């Protein structure tokens, strides 16, 4: 990564905390294309330098994605070490997360939208899979908007994803449960079950997200509850938007073996008009 000076990055508002991050919008001073001086919005993350092993889980993570530039993938910008905290300084995406955007808009978008979002984070999932990278923290609230749909010039929405944060191979055990129905029942099991089967689990469960206008599945059931749903092997209810109920049901496979891979998920799609 980049280094990036203290003094070039100015702390502007907070947007809350993240899981063991702090995150902020702020600028960036920095020397552009043509030797032009900008001061760039950016998305700063700040982790405590106590918390080490979910530091270097964390920026390992990022680090290795961001070798690999997509168009679908958040840009980081660099880091910045030399204080009393480590910060990632990623972009700062105009529309925020996909979750809330959803919330926000009354869920009044229509289901060629959501498959267009759908069809943009399968393909950027695609990609991670022939990479062999395994993201892990695949979600509605990490998918980041960065152009609203246009009408008038047909231009759909435009999403990427997040960088992955600290590994749920390393995070504290509640912290995986309350994480249930992202993290597949395998890796409730043993965290050491992680895998690119993982992925396909959860892209799943953001579909139904994403076609739930932001709702989150099984918000009424503690822990406890959630892990007896895994216990009992239940799906998730079939979405509002129905359309995609079977694709979600497909991905959602108990069986990690028998998910899907992106190349068929993304056929499916079209077909419907660190650690
Ligand atoms: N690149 C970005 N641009 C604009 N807003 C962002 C960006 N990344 C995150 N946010 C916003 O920052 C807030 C915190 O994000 P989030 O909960 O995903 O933090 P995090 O550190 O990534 O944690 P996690 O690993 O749980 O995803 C949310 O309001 C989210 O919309
Ligand atoms: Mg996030």
């Amino acid at each position: 990564f980049h280094k990036i000076r203290n003094e070039d990055l100015i702390f502007n508002e907070s947007l809350g905390q993240g899981t063991f991050t702090k995150i902020f919008k702020g600028v960036r001073r920095e020397v552009g294309d043509y030797g032009q001086l900008h001061e760039t919005e950016v998305l700063l993350k700040v982790l405590d330098k106590a918390h080490r092993n979910y530091s270097e889980s964390f920026f390992a993570a990022a680090s290795m994605m961001s070798k690999l530039s997509h168009k679908h993938l958040v840009l980081n910008y660099g880091v910045c070490f030399c204080g009393d905290e480590n910060i990632l300084v990623q972009e700062f995406v105009k529309f925020g997360s996909l979750d809330t955007y959803l919330k926000k808009n009354k869920n009044c978008i229509n289901i060629l939208w959501k498959l267009e979002v759908a069809k943009q984070l399968a393909a950027a999932m695609h990609f991670l899979e022939e990479n062999t990278l395994i993201h892990g923290n695949v979600c509605a609230k990490n998918i980041l908007l960065i152009r609203e749909e246009d009408r008038k010039t047909g231009n759909p929405p435009f999403i990427k994803l997040s960088d992955p944060g600290i590994s749920i191979t390393v995070l504290p055990k509640d912290i995986l449960q309350e994480r249930i129905p992202w993290v597949p029942p395998e890796c409730i099991e043993n965290p050491k079950n992680l895998n690119l089967a993982t992925d396909k689990w959860s892209f799943g469960t953001t579909l139904w997200e994403i076609c739930s206008g932001g709702d989150k599945p099984l918000s009424a059931l503690d822990s406890q509850r959630k892990l007896q749903f895994y216990e009992d092997r239940h799906q998730l209810p079939a979405p509002k938007a129905a359309e995609l109920a079977n694709l979600i049901n497909n991905c959602m496979d108990y069986e990690p073996d028998h998910r899907p891979s992106f190349r068929a998920i993304i056929r499916d799609l079209n077909s419907l008009f660190h650690h």
